[PDB]
C-alpha cells in the first residue's frame, strides 16, 4: 500500500513510502528540547521535503510508515504523525572505479 | 607456456599470457554490425595494445584481468596491436580497481 511523490499535495494523511535521501537542512532545537529536522528526499517522481523529530543522512533509502502530508506553505511537507515510523532499508551512493597506477 | 609483454616480437604465435586492461579507446565498427575494440593492456614487463571483438561497449572495463591464449601479433597503423589466434582464447579472470564511494550534493 505504497504511493509516489508528485501524486501527493497538502492534506492526505496516512501514507506508507520508500525513498532515498538527497539532502539534509539546518537544525532547530525547540527550547523544550527536540530535534526538528527538515530534509530533502524523494522518489524518481520529482522531489519533496520532510520534517523529523529527534533522528537520517543522504544516501539512505528510507521506508516511511504512517506518515502524512500537508503543507508548510512552502510546498507541502511530510510528517510522522499517527505514530510515524521511518526505517532505513538500504544504502545508495556514488561510486568511482579506476585501474590502479603502474608499474 | 607463457611470455611477458616485454618479451614480445611481431610475428609471434602461440600467445599464452595474462594481462590487465589499462584503458579502452578507439572504437571501430564493421557493417556486419559488430565492433572491434582497441585496448591497452599490460603486465609487469610492460604495456601493449589489442584489437578486440565485442558488440557491447560498456562492459569491457579498466581493471579487467584477462587470460590470453594462443593469440598473435601484427602492427597496425604503425602501432603494435595484438590479436587472438584461431584456436586460442581470451577469458576474463578477475579485476583490480581503484574503487571509491560517496554521496553527492545539490
Amino acid at each position: 500500500t505504497e504511493t509516489f511523490v508528485k501524486d501527493i499535495k497538502p492534506g492526505l494523511k496516512n501514507l506508507n513510502l520508500i525513498f532515498i535521501v538527497l539532502e539534509t537542512g539546518r537544525v532547530t532545537k525547540t527550547k523544550d528540547g527536540h530535534e526538528v529536522r527538515t530534509c530533502k528526499v524523494a522518489d524518481k517522481t520529482g522531489s519533496i521535503n520532510i520534517s523529523v523529530w529527534d533522528d537520517i543522512q543522504p544516501g539512505d533509502i528510507i521506508r516511511m510508515t504512517k506518515g502524512y502530508a500537508s503543507v508548510f506553505k512552502g510546498c507541502l511537507t511530510l510528517y510522522t504523525g499517527r505514530g510515524g515510523d521511518l526505517q532505513k532499508i538500504g544504502e545508495f551512493c556514488m561510486v568511482y572505479s579506476e585501474v590502479p597506477n603502474f608499474s
